[PDB]
């Protein structure tokens, strides 16, 4: 009820990118409505709902200009209330995008503050004569912009911007500006949404002499947002973007009185390290170093997103390796990431996509699924910027991918049209009519999942096979004790585990119930194919099955 978000399944979502209903060229809500049931058999149980509000969309919405209307492409308020209660209604969760941190510079508030020092807005964004203050924050956007000040010559002051020059930064010590937030919250949390997603949460508050990252105000503010939400709408969420090391990201959890979900950005990019590396210490490793977190609070786990897979958080020669394994080609590179979709990334690996998605459903957290993902969709690095891991959803192999029925060059992107990942060998259509299709295989394995809350919130405790390519864990929750087995290797590999712990159980395969040998004293022996997980439920003599 209020840890609702430790069970979820959540999927990510672009509006934009989805279903076409009205045939402009431009997914909208309404064409999201129309494919609910798509959403709801795939077994998701809460959708992330990209940014959806009016934007000049120079940076996919989250450039925004007016926090309490949609972009005309995607509907009305009335038609997301219908959205929303239609999800409710299936048991669908929604959570949305609150884009704390900057607007749009076509917001009005930034329209009349560039104008007139003395309108009330001059200080809802933050100025500066001189272009050096705050020395020490990085440049996020490396490629774009070549400095986090741009002179704004009707304002004859330099404005801040951590991401790109039309999104200027609001001023968290102005009291009024917080005030707009809370009340952008109530707007959104009013009408029934059940999460709002922090965007770019560590940079709020910025500070002379220090990196304007992480710093004391910013988790104070959202100590106070945590309160706020708390004592007007029961049983929300609040789930941080932190995109920072660790134990930087441990802290916007606060100690309970926070932030209920972050992501878990430091796991996300070793899993590709160790599966490439056929070992498993970039893992385990990670994780060592990753403080444990507020009991009520929850990680969200995710392979890939709307983003580039982000190389910020990991070493220059962790960021070299993987540039050199996962992006040959520079056009593939973005910024310190890689602009990749995850089947690419993965070669088109069957094997390697359900593995790594199986790491995903088994983790301690909540899973997020990027939407196409579940298909296999690739991408096109051609695009610009990150359109490319943001093409239209493949539905079919007809016009457009059964996307949209308009002219094809008004889509606001194009289909993947490559010759491995084109959509006309990628779509809805044909992974629905065979069984062993990987959407199959996702819904499957998501309905097994859901059968077993130890995966959002049990304990974990690491085995230590000296098969250095097996990965191997127990999660525990209540009665019910789960062992995870996987190859990170191609090749076939055995290994050895010490279950001695659990003598005298079996363990019960959970995709066909199938039981394995009775756990002994001796260390017991399991047999990899390539890239193999396994799952067993470990069970004693009394509920064995048959
Ligand atoms: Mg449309
Ligand atoms: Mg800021
Ligand atoms: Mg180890
Ligand atoms: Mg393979």
């Amino acid at each position: 009820d209020p840890t609702w978000y430790k069970d979820a399944i959540i999927y990510e979502v672009g509006v934009r990118c989805f279903f076409d209903s009205n045939n402009d060229g431009s997914g909208d809500i309404p064409g999201l409505t129309a494919k609910l049931d798509y959403i709801e058999s795939l077994g998701v149980t809460a959708i992330w709902l990209l940014p959806f509000y009016a934007s000049p969309l120079k940076d996919g919405g989250y450039d925004i200009s007016d926090y309490r209307s949609l972009h005309p492409d995607f509907g009305t308020i009335e038609d997301f209330k219908v959205f929303l209660d239609e999800a409710h209604r299936r048991g669908i969760r929604v959570i949305t995008e609150l884009v704390l941190n900057h607007t749009s510079d076509q917001h009005q508030w930034f329209r009349e503050a560039r104008s007139n020092p003395n309108s009330p807005y001059r200080d809802y964004y933050v100025w500066s004569d001189t272009d050096d203050k705050y020395k020490d924050a990085r440049i996020i956007f490396i490629d774009t912009e070549r400095s986090n000040w741009t002179w704004d010559q009707e304002a004859g002051k330099y404005y801040w911007h951590r991401f790109f020059s039309h999104q200027p930064d609001l001023n968290y010590d102005n009291p009024k500006v917080q005030q707009e937030i809370l009340d952008i919250v109530g707007y959104w949390l009013d009408m029934g949404v059940d999460g709002l997603r922090l965007d770019a949460v560590p940079y709020l508050y910025e500070r002379e002499g220090t990196n304007c990252e992480n710093l004391p105000e910013t988790h104070e503010f959202l100590k106070k947002l945590r309160k706020f939400v708390d004592d007007n709408w029961p049983n929300r969420m609040l789930l941080a973007e932190a995109n920072q090391w660790p134990e930087d990201v441990v802290a916007y959890f606060g100690n309970g009185d926070e932030c209920h979900m972050a992501y878990h950005f430091p796991i996300m990019p070793r899993m590709y390290m160790a599966l490439r590396r056929e070992d498993r210490h970039p893992i385990t490793e990670i994780l060592r170093r990753t403080p444990p977190i507020p009991e009520t609070c929850q990680w969200a786990l995710f392979l890939r997103n709307h983003d580039e897979l982000t190389l910020e958080m990991v070493t220059d020669e962790e960021r070299d390796y993987m540039y050199h394994e996962y992006a040959k080609d520079p056009r593939m590179r973005l910024n310190l990431g890689i602009r990749r979709r995850l089947a690419p990334l993965l070669d088109n690996s069957e094997r390697r996509i359900q593995l790594m998605h199986l790491l995903l459903f088994t983790l301690p957290g909540t899973p997020i699924i990027y939407y196409g993902d579940e298909i296999g969709m690739g991408d096109n690095v051609y695009l610009g910027d990150r359109d490319g891991v943001r093409t239209p959803m493949q539905w079919s192999g007809d016009r457009n991918a059964g996307f949209s029925r308009a002219n094809p060059q008004a889509l606001y992107l194009p289909p993947i049209r490559d010759p491995v990942f084109t959509y006309e060998a990628v779509n809805v259509e044909a992974q629905e009519q065979v069984p062993t299709s990987l959407l199959n295989w996702m819904k499957r394995t998501i309905q097994i999942r859901k059968k077993y809350p130890v995966f959002g919130r049990g304990s974990i405790r690491f085995l230590q096979p000296s098969n250095r390519a097996v990965l191997a864990y127990i999660r525990q929750y209540q009665d019910t004790t789960i062992l995870c087995a996987c190859n990170l290797s191609r090749f076939c590999q055995a290994a050895e585990l010490d279950l001695s712990d659990f003598k005298g159980l079996y363990p019960v395969e959970l995709y066909g119930k199938t039981v394995f040998p009775q756990i002994g004293e001796l260390p017991y022996l399991l047999t990899f194919g390539p890239h193999v997980f396994y799952w067993f439920e470990l069970k004693p003599q009394e509920q064995l099955p048959h």
